[PDB]
């Protein structure tokens, strides 16, 4: 029979991770007897009285909050690390080895609008978000090697405050990810002389079947390798090695392609759509870093509806990671919607 | 100053996967005020008239199921791989490339009984579930090199089905654990002469400090290098390649294993404990194996306790593992409860 990636199941590379995704189809036929997601309200209040992220308001610590109208980050009240934590008793151990972690944690609320994300604000707004991404990973980028911004979206996505927002959690090291991207971007730009997201955007420019957000300076695809079931890979056309080099322009574009990006995702069930994300850029470690190139990971976990969303269980967990769609099916789909915020559109 | 584990961020190795741990020690601490599972029912029947695993039902697919005893083993309705499909092209490009992929997934249901999770089972019962697993890694291994023997227990774990059960998928090739696994526990055999694991276990039952479950033949314990809160890795304590290699005391001994450590996870919360769990063991490659150590993973999300679990996102997935706790005060939580289920 002719192979056919459309109906037959079959494994995709991740050149950035050097791993494969196990992609089957058809699997979400099946009967879904599972859990049901929980969608999140419409109607929040612009200000919460007692939410620990909002303006004028204490912290779980006392700590009182600035009366900010735009971004404002603050050290996390529990940061994951610390700058001048002792170092561990490193040793060789083939068996239980451990090793030194500094760092620290900030939390980044992104406007005062208790009820307002991403897609939602402005691009003005979104602009001073994108410049507050490059304030922070200069600052800490000054002192760690590894300075990593993310945001976790929704409750199903781990987040424990609804205030709107992100973290930096900077690193004395490399995290497994970083270093692992690192020597893969590293290796194939040593063989093919160009970087590897670079010639990745290249493609998927004069391809389109996963193409989801274009804008002038930036690019939003389902990447070739997607994991998740909407998961997409947002680049920079010209390349870039860190958040800290883009231009003005580059800069208010990237808030547009995000405002278009996430409005699609909202877009596509009607609903907040939840994620993790966040900026991979070269590490400050003072060393040639033309390899790299800057870009951003959405990882949702929707996959059917608002209120069925994928697992990354059992076999992903012990085997691989599998998707029940292909990459190119969340792509049209994710196509298929407006990029205007349904909020905004009032459609 | 003076470095201290429990009040000290640091990162620990997995031999295993050649990847890192973050430990944050006082991160549970924080607030929290994400979501809120929603622990599983107590009471259940024993059987479902419209339960699709339950003795003597009809499938989505409408094909019925026998009254069967002990163990049922079926071909997924939906399976994700399948024997038959065509060769993918491959390439050999650095960006773009996609390889074949052939198995089959089959699924376990424990026993009749809808009601009864693995703890709540006799150790006879969990004696014909270990055979089942050896049958059907047997079985499967003489066509596929990699046979996966998994179970999604609790809706926190993507289950789909409440009938208490699992899966086994079989691949045509080794997938990304498995690869893993096999090329870092060669390269330590090659430079020790042991088996990785194996010398993991003398390590352990010199210390005891992460030992959950010890019994004849087995040892149960919160890995040094765990990723989960309460993650367990479960293994023999003599050389085992695969599951199909145990004595039949060292398989009456799982069974007695398995349902003292499923006994402390549902007591640490006093709730069906969820997670997803699966065996490692050698591939059927017919290659050189002496570096495998049969070994099986608890994959458990529970956190805090009954209603909050841990959650791998931002950092985790852009970075690397985190964990709230140490391997060594989640294995004193586990030990502090009874290995006899709280519904006996
Ligand atoms: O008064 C307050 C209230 C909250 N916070 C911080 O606000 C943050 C909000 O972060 P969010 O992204 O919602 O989630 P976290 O609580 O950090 O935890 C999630 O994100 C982490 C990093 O990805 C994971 O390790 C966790 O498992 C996952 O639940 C938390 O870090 C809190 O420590 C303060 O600093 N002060
Ligand atoms: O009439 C029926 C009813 C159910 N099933 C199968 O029963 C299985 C139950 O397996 P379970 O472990 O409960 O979950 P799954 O639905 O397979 O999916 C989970 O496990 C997969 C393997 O880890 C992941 O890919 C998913 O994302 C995760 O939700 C399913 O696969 C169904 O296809 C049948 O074959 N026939
Ligand atoms: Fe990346
Ligand atoms: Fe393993
Ligand atoms: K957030
Ligand atoms: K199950
Ligand atoms: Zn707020
Ligand atoms: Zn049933």
């Amino acid at each position: 029979t002719q192979f056919n990636p459309v109906d037959h199941p079959h494994r995709r590379y991740n050149p950035l991770t050097g791993q494969w995704i196990l992609v089957s189809p058809h699997r979400a036929k099946r009967p879904w007897q599972g859990a049901q997601e929980t969608p999140a309200k419409q109607v929040l209040p612009a200000h919460d009285p007692d939410c620990f992220l909002c303006a004028g308001n204490v912290r779980v610590t006392g700590d009182k909050n600035p009366d900010y109208t735009g971004t404002y980050v603050f050290t996390n009240d529990f940061a994951a690390l610390m700058s001048d934590t002792p170092d561990a008793p490193e040793s060789h151990d083939p068996l239980m080895r451990c090793q030194s972690a500094r760092g620290t944690s900030r939390v980044i609320c992104f406007s005062p609008d208790h009820s307002k994300t991403l897609p939602e604000l402005s691009v003005a707004a979104l602009t001073e978000i994108v410049k507050t991404w490059q304030e922070q990973t200069a600052e800490l980028g000054k002192t760690y090697p590894w300075v990593q911004v993310f945001e976790n979206k929704g409750a199903a996505m781990g987040c424990s405050n609804p205030h709107p927002g992100g973290q930096i959690w900077a690193n004395s090291f490399l995290p497994n990810e970083a270093e692992r991207e690192d020597r893969l971007q590293k290796e194939y730009f040593a063989e093919q002389k160009s970087p590897m997201l670079v010639d990745y955007v290249q493609r998927e420019l004069a391809d389109g079947s996963r193409t989801v957000v274009e804008t002038e300076h930036w690019l939003a695809v389902v990447p070739y390798w997607a994991a998740w079931p909407f998961e997409t890979l947002l680049l920079p056309k010209a390349h870039v090695l860190r958040i800290t080099d883009l231009t003005d322009a580059q800069r208010s574009d990237l808030a547009l392609a995000l405002k278009k990006l996430t409005s699609r995702y909202d877009n596509l069930f009607q609903c907040s759509f939840p994620y993790s994300m966040g900026w991979h850029g070269a590490p400050f470690n003072g060393e040639e870093n033309q390899h790299w190139q800057l870009h951003a990971h959405f990882y949702p976990p929707l996959l059917r509806s608002a209120t069925v969303r994928k697992f990354m269980v059992g076999y992903e967990m012990l085997a691989e990671t599998q998707r029940d769609l292909t990459a190119e099916q969340a792509a049209e789909r994710l196509r298929a919607v407006s990029d205007i915020h349904f909020r905004e559109s009032g459609v």
